[PDB]
Order: structure tokens, then sequence, then C-alpha cells
């Protein structure tokens, strides 16, 4: 049970693993930094994340403890899976850094969009495999609220993991608010502060899908400010009944400022596939109440090559109800201790 630990240092900062993980190569953030590594017992190659001082606050003690229970309730094809979780401390009291250590597959789309051609067939796949993924995500009551390109890895036989639960947990009625990457960002999470919902994400595919399809970033937005305006210039100004909804005042004053834009028409920026264009202007609307469902999304003719009701899964529920309470660091350290320990290998 208990193995040896060897301690190596990177970047200034200790890294305490297993003999079974060798060779770690870095590849850094505010809330973890993540290291490549060889898995001496699969005989696979393997990603390392050291959570940088999980307990220092409340905030970051709630994103270790979700992350860890999410990946090990999460169990699909295309989600990522947790291969080992360890600690060096031998004791609660000791408990300090969590690791985990998951696959690692080819590259990202990221760095793969960067010298590769792609074709419509593989878009086809890839966003297919995103949305089967986020079905059985959002069927536990799961919001990733982080879809990017980087959070997507990818092999040659284009079979692709969702990445990264550490911004996601279960789905509740008021969340953290400044959440995502700005330039796959949903308008809901800048206007409608901190009551948005799980369409989020489909914004966030809806930006994939474009983005593989012309090759470059839909809504290269310098700031906040840029990215409304980049968005606008494309789905068009809202309209009163809309912005009644809004519950920022603000936000509607500044929409209203603007020069008003319409909806550019979708077959005239994407002059592509018809079926894709039809898609995306499915998943990119303002109105999240009459936005495309992954579920919904799956049965799209776009698919049809790929699409199929019997294989596409669904989860069981999530249970929060440890989180649902206000409890002090040391009851969520416990709760990650106890999550931990608990922990057996897959197969």
């Amino acid at each position: 049970e208990r193995p040896t630990f060897y301690r190596q240092e990177l970047n200034k900062t200790i890294w305490e693993v297993p003999e079974r993980y060798q060779n770690l190569s870095p590849v850094s953030g505010a809330y973890g930094s993540v290291c490549a590594a060889f898995d001496t017992k699969t005989g696979l190659r393997v990603a390392v994340k050291k959570l940088s001082r999980p307990f220092q606050s409340i905030i970051h003690a709630k994103r270790t403890y979700r992350e860890l229970r999410l990946l090990k309730h999460m169990k699909h094809e295309n989600v990522i899976g947790l291969l080992d979780v360890f600690t060096p401390a031998r004791s609660l009291e000791e408990f300090n850094d969590v690791y985990l250590v998951t696959h690692l597959m080819g590259a990202d789309l990221n760095n793969i969009v960067k010298c590769q051609k792609l074709t419509d067939d593989h878009v086809q796949f890839l966003i297919y495999q995103i949305l089967r993924g986020l079905k059985y995500i959002h069927s536990a009551d799961i919001i990733h609220r982080d879809l990017k390109p980087s959070n997507l890895a990818v092999n040659e036989d284009c079979e692709l993991k969702i990445l990264d639960f550490g911004l996601a947990r279960h789905t509740d009625d008021e969340m953290t608010g400044y959440v995502a990457t700005r330039w796959y960002r949903a308008p809901e999470i800048m206007l409608n502060w901190m009551h948005y919902n799980q369409t989020v994400d489909i914004w966030s595919v809806g930006c994939i899908m474009a983005e593989l399809l012309t090759g470059r970033t839909l809504f290269p937005g310098t700031d906040h400010i840029d990215q409304l305006k980049l968005i606008l210039r494309l789905v068009g100004t809202p309209g009163a009944e809309l912005l009644k909804k809004i519950s920022s005042e603000s936000a509607r004053n500044y929409i209203q400022s603007l020069t008003q834009m319409p909806k550019m028409n979708f077959a005239n920026v994407f002059i592509a596939n018809p079926l894709a264009v039809d898609l995306l202007e499915k998943m990119l609307v303002l109105d999240s109440d009459k936005r495309i469902t992954a579920a919904q999304a799956l049965a799209h003719a776009y698919f049809a090559q790929y699409h199929d009701p019997d294989d596409e899964p669904v989860a069981d529920p999530y249970d929060q109800s440890f989180e649902s309470r206000d409890l002090l660091i040391d009851e969520w350290k416990s709760l990650t201790y106890d999550e931990v320990i608990s922990f057996v290998p897959p197969p």
C-alpha cells in the first residue's frame, strides 16, 4: 500500500512522488502546477498535477475537494479519468499537498491546430465526442465552466478527452461568477453576474467548433469590453425583452449605449459545411433559455455519421450534500483526506 517517496524540487517547490513515477518534466499556475512523467506500473506516460497549497483558503480547499470527488465520479469515454491520487503525508495532521495523476495522450487542440490542417470529417468526430462527454457531465448536474482547446487532449486516431475539472462543480442557482476563459466565456457570465447555468459550456463548444473550422479564434477579445463587442458584432444586439432579463442595470445601460449592429448572416461569415453553420447558429445564441442542449446537439444531422442514441450514456446524479454545508478549513481538509485514502486504482 504505502510506497516509497523521493523528493525532487522544480521551480523552487518540492515534488514528493512515489518512485512509481519517473522523469518529471514540468509543463505552472495559480492553483496547481503539472509535470509529465512515465508510469513504471502501467508503462504509460502520465501527467502529474500538484495542487499548490490546496488548503490555504476555503476557496482552494473547496476547489480541491470538488475536483477530486468529481474525477472519482466521472466514468465516461470522452472524460479524463483519474488514474492515481496520492500524498506524501502519512497522517491527517501532516496532510497538506495533493497530487493527481491522469492519462497523457498526444497533444491538446491548442498545439495541434497550429501544426495540422483539419478536415470537416475531423471536426465532426471531435465535436461529437465533446458533446458526447458533455451530455454525461451535465446529466450528473455538473458544470465544467472552462471548456477551451487546451483542456481537450487528442491522439492521432482523433479520440479525445475533456480535461481539467478544477473549476467544475455541482450546478447551483448562485455560483462563483468570474469563471471560464475570456475568449470562450459566454455572455451570461459577464452580464447576469453569478446567475448563469450549465448552458455556458455550449457557448464554449460553439467557439471551439468555429475555431476548428476557420483556424483562428472567433472572439479574440483584448479585454471584457472587446469580448462583448466581438460577440455582438456577430450574434447581433439583443432585444428589449431580453434586456429586462439581465440582472445588472449597468449591463443594460452599456448595451443600450452601443451602436446597434444586427446579427450578420450565418452563411455570409462562414462561406464551410452548411450543416456545421446551422449547428453553430443553434449554439451561439444570447438567450440561454433558447440555446441548444448537448442532448439535442447529438441528434443534429451534422453528426449522422457518428450519432448513436444507444451508445450515448448518462451519468448517475452527483451528491453535493457534503458541500452544501458551510464547513471550516479543517473539515474540508478532513473530507479531502478521507477521499484520498478511499481511492482504489482502476483496473
